[PDB]
């Protein structure tokens, strides 16, 4: 009922690259602070659920920009795969609400106060992926204007063409009937939807054999969106089954102000092009 | 618009209170991903993302299964029972991100492993202490926390105090089960050998639910715990064998075959074992 | 690369029993016959699709029949035991959305003409699951005139107390303040939220240790409404994918009607006093 | 807390097709006819599991069939549309296991014996999958002669080239250092591991902007390998805890003789050149 130790199997490391250190687990396992006093034992989940969902996040960042990276030189194939690999990252973001789903209401209200106004709507890596899919508000500066390094780097996001923008200027240098604002325009104003894009939909989704990168590369953002509003769901229904319809520590409405999010799309010419796309060819 | 407007009442004036950042201790969390390789590896984040995503689901578990531990001591049987429904939900969120380490293809990995020097999760103080909880107490493995004497010394603890398993049969031995007196008192600090005289003890309870029902539920509860912990080894052992195949691992083990030798163990064995005897309920 | 079958395997099964023959995969496996012609690739994942889902609906109605007897018993564990197996029921019906969301609507547009005005709206036994967790609509009926013994079905989970109802009766049977309209009335009226509940589920919240077993399945319902409600959602989520803002095949402007439902709620003072409850 | 039914929903579908009639519902839910005397109310859960299982099975193997054929044709995109949604369908069959845990073996031990000898080893289109994709075995014909129509069906994919040996006669189209012997071979036999593929595999994982095609059907076979172990092992975990170490009805050893298919490999050299690829 016992496996030996192998031999060969190193057990002095000290003057050498270990597991702790590679992984800087002291910083890493030091960062939970639970506030609660006398201690609450949901807390700790607490703090877990979102530690685990920023450094997701920040694998989200990091991939979606080398993804930019990759469209920017029409390297499709690796654009797919790094695509490929942000789908599984938001699958483990939308999963993970299952174990906060343990979390109830009367465990809640043990330690809600402590958090004074502190929210999720403060999270700085979640506004730079909403900023790099598209989703670009600039009233969301204002509220890091209490943080100026932070406010700069989403302002840099802001005023740069987004993941969905990328995508268009790729077809554009492919020969596909992009309008000419899609070189060069004012990126900090969020895209807004544009019917002359639905004949160049049409042709790819009509004739997959022809636009096979083109297609591919629009279901990978279709599958994009559609995980993310799974994200935003699981969360509003995170947040209805543990505080209802309460105002929000953040200052909003709540659950309503959540469902604002839901109702929008990054990639609205994508879903717009359901509704006269035709049969393959 | 298709952007949502910020509601009245929402918190910006964030510099002298606690805010989602600070309550979470974001500049130390984030700043703990330290790649090595030289120039950068596009891999080396999701590598080090994908350990620390784990490390901090460990240390909800570790958290959740004390609390088990001390239910159980208390015959606090439901309050027992939702601590473990949490602790499955955590078990599952470690076994499903294996997912997102699969698009680790071993061209990827070649170009940064040599990084890692002699580092391995084999090394992990955090996985080690849930073994030993779990009841899967190898002496052996003390000798790799020889040099991290505050580890080794967390570990012993969990080696000297009886295991979940063993609370479990202190619990059926405190409502008249027919439990050998060596589970009120014995060396903990040698794993738990198949008791053959428990065989009864799971028969009666598995055939009278509807008295023993209590029993019966924490009963399936542990054989839950075990077969997601194997279902986490096994996709381990799944993506060793696509990233490095049956090459010697970096902790200096034969790999593969090391960790199909875990996959061997049972920690509930007359869980397991009463299958073959029980009839109808 | 090849594993020797063992000596005491049955290889002799003529006028034995099977396991084609036990699982009826005969009948089981010539229940998809797609109507494109030529026949069109993506069609068989299209069946398929919604045939999984309907045997899933099928075990799911069976289990919460069960769930509503042992309520009626005050058969506590074994109700939510039944309900844990419901919940894994109910997660495989939403997990495989997955599988057909790599149906693009240049696929679906190659055969969507075959189906005529056929519609899930037109699910006998999603509409059965749905009128037994409570959301009763008599404006169904209509819809399976076609099929008497199939409306007749309906119409009897219509006339009888939903899960929801049927929990309500358990705590008024251990003393909780269950005003008496619950013991009987027309049940094909869909249940209305109820203020005066809030001061039972209260109770309930705050004093976790002495009302375990009612806290415990209060839980157990709010994980079936959300688990529901994600089905909901990853279906809505597919028709966007695939037919946009398209009317749907049944009559319906096909999204909006479908979100509607979304603001629907089986249990809704479980989730009204989340807005109350102080501290257990 | 009730939706109006909009004014343009058909609800007159007396003579025209329903949802109900296109799936055929009635022969679909007519299916499940349980044995047990009294019922035994866990005997739906299982047939409804394996039942559920089977439509599964019948797309897997109407996909991988398609896949074959793009690949036969050198369209290698197509082929790997059709292979993600084949990962699809073996993520559904691993992810329903969690369903069929909540039976316990006080539960299953109601109603096993109505089962006689039959078991999942007698499962035709789990074996036609097993073949498809490389694990032929003519010992399992025997089991089929009782249904000499499934038997035929099963004999003809043991005789076809495998969704590997499609793979490799591919590669070997595109100027890839394949033997000869990928050309005609007794297909019957089961693919044993060819060192001399291992340069092969090494020139594609060491020069992906070149092979980039080659490099992702790598990768797409080792994700359906991956998940076919993965139904393997969440089956065999459920066996453990609902008759642990008895013998199995269709008269195997059970755990033990499931934990031998665990041990073979579809795409053998895609495992092995792990060993000596470089960066
Ligand atoms: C008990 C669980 C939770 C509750 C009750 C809750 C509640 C809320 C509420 C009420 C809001 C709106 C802003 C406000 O007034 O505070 C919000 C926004 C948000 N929450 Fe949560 N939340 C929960 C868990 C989480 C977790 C675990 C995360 C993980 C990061 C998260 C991330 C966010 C994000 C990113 C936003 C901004 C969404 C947007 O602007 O559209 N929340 N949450
Ligand atoms: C590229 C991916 C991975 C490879 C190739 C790999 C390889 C290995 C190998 C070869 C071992 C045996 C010890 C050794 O010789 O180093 C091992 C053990 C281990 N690995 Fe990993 N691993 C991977 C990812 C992970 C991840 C992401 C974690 C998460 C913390 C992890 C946790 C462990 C643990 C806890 C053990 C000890 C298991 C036992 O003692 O039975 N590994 N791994
Ligand atoms: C290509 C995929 C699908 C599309 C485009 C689609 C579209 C729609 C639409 C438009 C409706 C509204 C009624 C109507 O006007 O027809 C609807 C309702 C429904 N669909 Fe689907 N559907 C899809 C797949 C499925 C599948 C696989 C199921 C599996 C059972 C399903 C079950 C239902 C159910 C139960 C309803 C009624 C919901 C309610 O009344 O609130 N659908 N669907
Ligand atoms: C209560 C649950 C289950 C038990 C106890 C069980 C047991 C067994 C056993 C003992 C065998 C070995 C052959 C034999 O001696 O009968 C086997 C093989 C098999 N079972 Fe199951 N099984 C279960 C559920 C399932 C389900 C739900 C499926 C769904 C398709 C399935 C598919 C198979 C297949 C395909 C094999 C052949 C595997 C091979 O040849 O390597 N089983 N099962
Ligand atoms: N978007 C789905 C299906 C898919 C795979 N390859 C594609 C190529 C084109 C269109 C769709 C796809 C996926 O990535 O799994
Ligand atoms: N073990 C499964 C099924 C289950 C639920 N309640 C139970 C009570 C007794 C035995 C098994 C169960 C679970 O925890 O979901
Ligand atoms: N509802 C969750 C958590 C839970 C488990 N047991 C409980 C008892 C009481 C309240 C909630 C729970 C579940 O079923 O897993
Ligand atoms: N095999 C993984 C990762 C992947 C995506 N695209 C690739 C291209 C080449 C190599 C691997 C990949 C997948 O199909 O998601
Ligand atoms: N997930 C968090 C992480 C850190 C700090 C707060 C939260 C919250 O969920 C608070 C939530 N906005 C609330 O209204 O209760
Ligand atoms: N997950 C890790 C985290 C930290 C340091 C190393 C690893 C490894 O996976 C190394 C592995 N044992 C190897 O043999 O390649
Ligand atoms: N899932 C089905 C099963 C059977 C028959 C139709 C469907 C549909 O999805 C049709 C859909 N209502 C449509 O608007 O295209
Ligand atoms: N899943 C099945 C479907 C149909 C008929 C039998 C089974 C079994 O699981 C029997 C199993 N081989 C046993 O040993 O109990
Ligand atoms: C969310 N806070
Ligand atoms: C849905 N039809
Ligand atoms: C397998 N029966």
């Amino acid at each position: 009922n016992l496996r030996d130790l192998e031999p060969g199997i190193h057990t002095d490391l000290e003057g050498r690259l270990t597991y702790g250190g590679y992984l800087r687990l002291d910083q890493l396992l030091s960062a939970q602070q639970p506030l609660s006093e006398p201690a609450h034992h949901d807390e700790m989940l607490f703090i877990i659920q979102s530690q685990t969902s920023e450094l997701w996040l920040k694998l989200l960042a990091h991939e979606l920009r080398a993804a930019i990276v990759h469209l920017q030189r029409d390297e499709v194939w690796q654009c797919r795969k790094v695509l490929a690999r942000s789908k599984q990252v938001l699958r483990q973001l939308t999963e993970q609400w299952s174990v906060l789903e343990t979390l109830t209401p009367s465990e809640y209200m043990g330690f809600r106060d402590v958090l004074g106004p502190s929210s999720g709507f403060q999270s700085l890596q979640y506004r730079y992926i909403e900023f790099l899919l598209g989703n670009k508000n600039p009233q969301m500066l204002q509220v890091f204007a209490y943080d100026p390094a932070g406010q700069a780097r989403l302002r840099e996001v802001l005023e740069a063409p987004s993941l969905y923008e990328e995508f268009l200027r790729y077809l554009a240098r492919f020969g596909h009937a992009i309008p000419q604002q899609y070189q060069a325009r004012d990126w900090t104003a969020a895209h807004v939807a544009d019917d002359t894009l639905r004949p160049v939909f049409e042709r790819i989704y009509e004739n997959t054999d022809r636009y096979w990168r083109e297609y591919s590369l629009c279901e990978d953002l279709v599958d994009v969106e559609t995980q993310f509003q799974l994200w935003r769901f699981r969360h509003m229904r995170t947040v209805m089954r543990v505080i209802g319809f309460k105002r929000g520590t953040g200052g909003s409405s709540g659950v309503g102000f959540l469902q604002q999010a839901l109702a929008l799309t990054f990639f609205p010419e994508l879903f717009d092009v359901r509704t006269s796309v035709g049969v393959d060819n």
